[PDB]
């Protein structure tokens, strides 16, 4: 038994040494990382009553509220699968599509694409350049073939969202060259401009070359519910004609065994709630109160208002300064990589204290 | 974006085609298939609770748990990774170990392990007859280099287990010619005659070869808890010397984000009520009741004591004739593989009223 080619290529650990800074000056407000609400913990409880009592792609109800609260009918109940997590989902997909794709995906990356795309079989993994000069649109390799393409937006780690006109321009290149676009829209419920998109679902031609994986975990309120969803259009096809969708069920089938019931009753109960939760608006104030702060004290700003994420510009420069001059902890940019140089990642997602903590060290 | 090729080379369907005979002779007991603990029930709500108020490989409890009241102590808690059920460990394993692999697996096979075997990547596929002139020991070919070797004891389909004399012959012929075992054991709370093993880690040399998987699930009482979990030996190693424990933690990182907490606190309590459960005496009943009525009504009876599957000896003879001779659907042998032919596996796994009803129709 030999042991994994695809394996041998393979942060954070900024953790690890940060706690080094604490236990070496004694006398710092962490912003590089992160209640299960009422009406969902009921409707778990009553899943589980339900069960203690005498008496497949996904919870029918839970396809359905999909479909039409969530994804406001642009989707369909039958389009939608229901699985435990979006990145268990990534990992299913890439591992789905076979070995030796070429994929490209945005730089600054959020790093778990790079490690599945490396651990299902990537033959090459193209980095695109996405920097506010070019408003974040990703910069396409004239002229090298690429096989699928990872998208994430609104984004980690620029907490930037590609917009109608942009992702357009990114579908109509896709349909062009034969692209396969897997899109992650976890965040899309931190999108407070209701213009954008919230789905890749909402733009012309999505649907002959796109894919769309979410969840809840992170909108937030949804602490301990294991649950994920994938899309997949009905017209979507593969080189020879084949459907897509079709395969898809086939492959779910041998390898899952759904999603818990409970989480998917728990997860409709969510979807009523959903649009309400200031829950959400407590982080958008943070963004707000870290901005002004940011701003105030000399920095450029990008990020923070539709995703819970601030991509800060002034490379190991950038962790020990900011840790030493204000006692804040973040996440360097150029760890997301190579396109990160020069910035750096606040998270918007804790405690109001320390967010006016941090905003306070921004004065003297 | 071409089809997967791995793909292209893929029941039941007999139960639609049953559905047919019912709506075709209305005046059927099924045998050809299969309510929530309150104590584990409780747990979970309580889990729940915790959650609803303010403030990785497995909750540690259930990894100790496991270690000592599901293992007896044979393996350790660092060597049990939590997931959400045997069958996407199957799928996470050999979709891990990297394709091309050549696999063997028991004939009469529990489907899912060809699937996923071929949908993995495997080279080639070998059959281990097993039949009980050989007290089903499995056929080795002389001589074919075999990569893995899929183990299922208690077995799915003939309700059989490998004993403690029959798998040290395995392990040391698994040693010998460097084969890793992917032993699973989801069936072993069934076992009843306390001699005989229940996990492969009780076995001499297992730790140098060998995996278990197993789940809850059947144990039953466990419906709507997605829980497993996966079992690596410290010493288990590749080829080149390098431990396997540390290829799998690193790959489960990344691909998965563990079982849901509550499922894992309701596990815990489910080990406490393990080891009591009629809820598992009630099924050994009907195993008996179904033994004596078909050795009484004149067939050959397999299995039934250490599983909830009896392995009968009376193709396509056979559906049709016991829905018609007796209006019992069951599930005909050569439909788990060719070594299957001239057999029928019974569940026992259904309500006693329809288990005495069927007994009936064995007399006249």
């Amino acid at each position: 038994m030999k042991r994994n080619p695809h394996f041998v290529s393979l942060f954070a650990d900024l953790q690890k040494r940060v706690a080094q800074f604490r236990l070496e000056n004694p006398q710092v407000i962490n912003l590089s990382i992160g209640p299960l609400n009422a009406s969902v913990a009921e409707a778990f409880a009553s899943s589980i009553a339900r069960l203690s009592s005498p008496t497949d792609f996904g919870l029918p109800a839970l396809r359905q509220k999909l479909s039409e609260d969530f994804y406001r009918g642009f989707v369909d109940a039958k389009e939608i699968f229901i699985s435990d997590g979006a990145k268990v989902d990534l990992f299913r997909l890439l591992s789905f599509f076979g070995p030796n794709q070429t994929v490209a995906i945005q730089d600054p990356s959020y790093p778990a694409y790079l490690d599945i795309a490396r651990l299902t079989g990537a033959k090459e993994i193209i980095a695109l350049p996405c920097l506010q000069e070019n408003a974040f649109f990703p910069e396409f390799p004239e002229d090298t073939h690429i096989d699928i393409l990872c998208l994430c937006s609104p984004n980690n780690p620029t907490g930037t969202v590609l917009n109608k006109d942009q992702l357009r321009a990114i579908v109509h290149y896709a349909i062009e060259h034969e692209i396969l676009i897997l899109f992650d829209a976890a965040y899309s419920t931190f999108i407070s401009d209701p213009s954008l998109p919230k789905s890749i679902f909402e733009i012309p031609d999505a649907r002959f070359c796109a894919i769309e994986i979410n969840s809840f975990s992170k909108p937030l309120g949804f602490a301990g519910i294991r649950l994920g969803w994938t899309v997949i259009p009905q017209e979507l096809t593969y080189a020879d004609g084949h459907f897509v969708i079709q395969d898809w069920e086939r492959f779910l089938s041998t390898t899952f065994n759904g999603a818990s019931i409970p989480a998917q009753e728990a997860g409709v109960a969510g979807l009523s709630i959903l649009p309400q939760l200031e829950a959400i608006h407590y982080y958008r104030e943070n963004s707000d109160l870290l901005r002004k702060a940011l701003l105030a004290t000399g920095f450029e700003v990008f990020g923070g208002e539709h995703a819970p994420y601030l991509w800060v510009k002034p490379d190991r420069d950038l962790f020990d300064f900011f840790l030493r001059e204000y006692h804040i902890a973040i996440t360097p940019g150029i760890g997301f990589g190579r396109s990160g140089s020069g910035f750096v990642r606040f998270s918007s997602l804790g405690k109001r204290e320390d967010i006016l903590a941090a905003c306070e060290r921004l004065q003297m």
